[PDB]
RNA sequence: GGCCAGGUAGCUCAGUUGGUAGAGCACUGGACUGAAAAUCCAGGUGUCGGCGGUUCGAUUCCGCCCCUGGCCACC
């Protein structure tokens, strides 16, 4: 219906950005980005009016958001910078060639992909390429983004883009960039399943040394990251109903050798979940003594008492130890699974004493 | 859209090793009165947001959502 309304208004609307990319990548998303030559606001208002849904106008930005079913629509007016601006001018201000393309929703040319910079070729060649040599200088945040994309889509930076990126990092532009955009970029990064590869790209171009103060790469942390990769794989395989956010674990591994001050400050900036802060504060101190207690574990009930109160994240961190691995697993798929019939429990009940008694019965069953 | 608080009576507010809930003023009833108020005895002051899951047992552990306020990402 968008092409129809745009036809009535004598306008030109287009699907633009990553939304296009994901379409060519086959991935279907509920968020669609529109670029409109002429006023996008009235188009969005009319579209929202015909479908009988609410509209969220932003005149100063010149963009309007409206939701139809599960679809989230954003209409934006064509702009040359972040006289009427052409579509080409609006696409050339973007980051990479794969994100620079567009698909016309206008009824006449409908279905046509509009690509000026050859982003289709780069998409087919798996290449992350900047539009202009000053790209990373303009927006240093992109330095992360590229890597992130190269992590997700398993693409490669072009020689141009790579040299330009390395130059951009060498100038320390990553420090000049707004802290918030960078932190948000990392937050976007850790949510990826291929995020480990993104971390490899972060190590290669050494951006984390720039962003995080006092951070340096070593081998033990890397091996811990691959071990955590395996553990995450297994846990998300068998226990997949129990899944949590895995990226935060990797983030904790990265900052493990860092000072508690810088760690707490960084996790503060990252707006990390509560369980992440708890798992970190537990990892920095009590984790060692906990492991030492797990080494002294003989009966299964002691293992129970030492494990069950802990979160899943702590357990996954405990699986990093080779000796503790099979123990943790045994606690997972076996130890904590058990129950009791009616009459028996009825005899058990005859306050806290019921709990202590139940514990005595459990340690009676285990050992 | 991300996160942090806040969610406890009608209103304004505390509560951690899971184990049988609280304050200040409104609420009912009776003693008291010509009526009413005060006051006394008392006692409702409540599925401690909603829905599932783990647990013998969840305000608490977790997951998904509702509401309100604040930090922002608001390309
Ligand atoms: N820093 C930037 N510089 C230039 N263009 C950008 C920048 N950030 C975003 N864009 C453009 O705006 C669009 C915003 O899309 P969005 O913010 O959802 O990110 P994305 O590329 O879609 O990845 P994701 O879906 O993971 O967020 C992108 O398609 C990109 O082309």
């Amino acid at each position: 219906m968008v092409g129809q309304i745009a036809k009535e208004m004598g306008l030109r609307a287009y699907i633009v950005g990553g939304v296009v990319r994901d379409i060519l990548l086959g991935k279907e998303v509920w968020d669609v980005d529109f670029v409109v030559e002429g006023n996008a606001i009235e188009l969005a208002k009319e579209l929202a009016r015909r479908h009988g849904v609410n509209v969220h106008p932003f005149p100063e930005f010149g963009t309007a958001h409206l939701k139809i079913g599960k679809l989230k629509l954003e209409f934006a007016t064509a702009r040359r910078e972040t006289e009427p601006a052409s579509l080409k001018e609006d696409l050339i201000r973007r980051d990479f060639t794969i994100n620079a393309m567009a698909i016309s929703v206008n009824l006449e040319d409908y279905g046509t992909l509009i690509d000026y910079f050859g982003g289709l070729r780069d998409l087919k060649d798996k290449v992350i390429r900047v539009l202009h040599p000053v790209s990373f200088i303009e927006d240093p945040v992109r330095i992360l983004r590229a890597l992130r994309f190269a992590g997700r889509l398993n693409f490669k930076l072009s020689r141009s883009t790579e040299k330009l990126l390395k130059q951009a990092v060498n100038l320390g532009l990553l420090k000049e960039a707004p802290r918030g955009r960078l932190i948000n970029e990392i937050k976007l990064a850790l949510r990826e399943d291929r995020f480990l590869e993104i971390l490899e790209l972060y190590r290669k171009y050494r951006v984390l040394e720039e962003i995080i103060e006092g951070f340096q790469w070593n081998e033990k942390v890397l091996q811990k990251l691959y071990a955590l990769r395996k553990v995450v794989d297994w846990h998300a395989l068998e226990f997949s109903e129990e899944r949590i956010d895995y990226g935060w674990l990797y983030l904790l591994i990265l900052i493990s050798n860092l000072d508690y001050e810088r760690g707490k400050h960084f996790l503060e900036e990252m707006s990390a979940p509560s369980w992440v802060r708890e798992t970190y504060k537990f990892m920095k101190f009590k984790l060692g003594s906990l492991k030492e207690e797990l080494k002294k574990a003989k009966e299964n009930y002691e293992v129970y008492r030492l494990l069950k109160p802990l979160h899943t994240s702590v357990l996954l961190l405990l699986m990093l130890e080779e000796e503790l691995k099979e123990k943790i697993k045994l606690y997972l798929e076996k130890l904590r699974k058990v129950k009791l019939p009616k009459e028996k429990i009825e005899e058990l009940k005859k306050g806290k004493e019921l709990g202590e008694r139940i514990e005595e019965l459990k340690r009676e069953i285990m050992n």
